[PDB]
């Protein structure tokens, strides 16, 4: 009922820490213990496929692309807040990284259950997340910088 | 059912923006539109008294002290997470301020209802919030840097 998730830097292939997932009566808590990340807010979402391998897009390599799109069991095909229902159920609150490159601020996803996360990937993006597909799709998260699979 | 909250810098007495509170089926959403704040994570809590005036502590002035301690209707007398019940019900997720001094990342408090917040003050601290009374009390938020009352 409680699984630690190893996270790997997609560019370097080097481990950057772990993320602990806990079920509580309000949702799933995500407690990071990561390092070597660029300071600031990062797009943070659960993804469809249970893989962190790369994919291919029109001739270019997509790091962590094998994970697929954002977890969306309701097939909303929209990106939004962690507290709104008509958008990817995998949309999590943005993840904060200190000036020292560390991420330790815990975060909650009220619409998720721990059980449904098994076999899915957790992704950390380079850009932020304004919880909209505007001006940039998927909240402007951009490239995927860190990933881990939830066994 | 939806009230905009004007926030004031305690040191300068100058307005720093507003914070919109919205009730959703998962809790109370807090959407900031503030400026002139020091970059980084800030302690963010709802306080007991409906005032942002100063107070007095053993001969020294306490900016925003009139607001009293953290909202704690269950009298837990402990500081913790926004998703744990045996701690101040007024404990909110930390607030992020960009390098440009702006705060725009929305935040959720699942244990609160919009109705119960009327007449209370929202406080923003200088330090962060590790959601514990250790090593520093109240999460290490420290001095109060910005405040507003929820009419
Ligand atoms: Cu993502
Ligand atoms: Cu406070
Ligand atoms: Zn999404
Ligand atoms: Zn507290």
């Amino acid at each position: 009922q409680d699984l630690t998730v190893k996270m790997t830097d997609l560019q370097t292939g080097k481990p950057v820490g772990t993320i602990e997932l806990s079920q509580n009566k309000y949702g799933v808590g995500f407690i990071p213990e990561l390092a070597d990340l660029t300071p600031g807010m990062h797009g943070f979402h659960i993804h469809q496929n249970g893989s962190c391998a790369s994919s291919e897009k029109d001739g270019k390599v997509v790091l962590g692309g094998a994970a697929g799109g954002h977890y969306d069991p309701e097939h909303t095909n929209k990106h939004g807040f962690p507290w709104t229902d008509d958008n990817h159920k995998g949309d999590l609150p943005a993840l904060f990284v200190s000036a020292n490159g560390l991420a330790t601020n815990p975060v909650l996803a009220p619409r998720l259950t721990l059980k449904e996360l098994k076999g899915h990937a957790i992704m950390i993006h380079a850009g932020g997340d304004n919880h909209s597909d505007m001006p940039k799709a998927l909240g402007g998260g951009g490239a995927r910088v860190a990933c881990g699979v939830i066994q």
